[PDB]
């Protein structure tokens, strides 16, 4: 499957950038933005300059209908840029002007472009202010409208993760994280035939048209590998929708030839006791021999 992760305005072109810089092979990304200044500075091969008319080349200025109106103005650009995608990541941080009107904009014209469609967006920092707050929660809304799934990150979780002197751009990375993880999972579920296969059909099974999205990979090794390999999946202290009351599950295993039937039992036993649901379970394992000791275990999760 041909998958791209369009960055909308400033945190989501910042978060292509860094995961450009962290590396990522078989993934297209595209840079969209009203700020010609940070556009000129994307790392992205594919560039959208949008509502230039609008803002002359400046970002929008906290004003979520120009961020609307200059991807509505661009839309023929967007669908330029989208056209092959098979699944589309849109990311963008809600409360500013250009994501919150943009990054919705985007969305539907990938859905409407065939695309499987998963929105990975933050609010902002209560340190911002409740307008913004409120006005973040508006994008948060369309942009549920306009995904097949939704990873909503509230800003002010990094502030659990963090120490008093932890770099705050060392934080952003962590939530880049969230999107890195489950680019790479499904990319490494689409490349690989498993010994119990998943591929993007499965995917599109469980995340088409189903709202709320947990996406997680969790690797371990030794004593109960697979137990908290499974545990570290499901686990992330970034997300507003936990495992809780997930009702849909695509979930992999992949070990090296030591995986045994038991332990894969343990790992699908501990997402369906934390969903504390009766929950959709497609169920894959791949054997990698190059592994030795480790399990890896990738989740995506919705039914909520
Ligand atoms: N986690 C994270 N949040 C960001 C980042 N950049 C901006 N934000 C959040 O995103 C919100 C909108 O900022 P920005 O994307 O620059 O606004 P826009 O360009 O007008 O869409 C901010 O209010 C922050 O809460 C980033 O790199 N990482």
């Amino acid at each position: 499957a041909t998958l791209k992760v369009i960055g909308v305005g400033g945190g989501g072109n910042n978060a292509v950038n860094r995961m450009i810089d962290h590396g990522m092979n078989n993934v297209e990304f595209i840079a969209i933005n009203t700020d010609g200044q940070a556009l000129n500075l994307s790392k992205a091969e594919s560039k959208i300059q949008i509502g230039e008319k609008l803002t002359r080349g400046l970002g929008a200025g906290a004003n979520p209908e120009i961020g609307k109106k200059a991807a509505e103005e661009s839309r023929e650009q967007i669908e330029d840029a989208i056209q092959g995608a098979d699944m589309v990541f849109v990311t963008s941080g809600m409360g500013g002007g250009t994501g919150t009107g943009a990054a919705p904009v985007v969305a539907k014209i990938a859905k409407e472009m065939g695309a499987l469609t998963v929105g990975v967006v933050t609010r902002p920092f209560s340190a911002e202010g409740r307008k913004r707050q409120t006005q973040a929660a508006a994008g948060v809304e369309a942009m549920k409208a306009a995904v097949d799934t939704l990873i909503v990150i509230p800003n002010d979780r990094l502030l659990d993760i963090v120490d008093k002197s932890t770099p705050m751009m060392e934080a952003f990375k962590e939530a880049d994280n969230v999107l890195r993880q489950g680019v790479q999972g499904i990319s490494d579920l689409i490349a690989v035939s498993g010994e119990v296969n998943l591929d993007f059909a499965d995917v599109k099974t469980i995340m088409s048209n189903q709202g709320s999205a947990l996406m997680g990979i969790g690797v371990s090794s030794g004593e109960n590998r697979a137990v908290e390999a499974a545990k570290k999946a499901i686990s992330s202290p970034l997300l507003e929708t936990s495992i809780v009351g997930a009702q849909g599950v695509l979930m992999n295993i992949t070990g090296g030839e030591s995986l045994s039937l038991f332990e894969a039992q343990e790992a699908a036993d501990i997402v369906q006791d934390a969903a504390d649901e009766d929950v959709n379970m497609i169920f894959g394992t791949v054997i990698n021999p190059e592994l030795q000791d480790e399990i890896v275990v990738t989740v995506i999760a919705t039914g909520f």
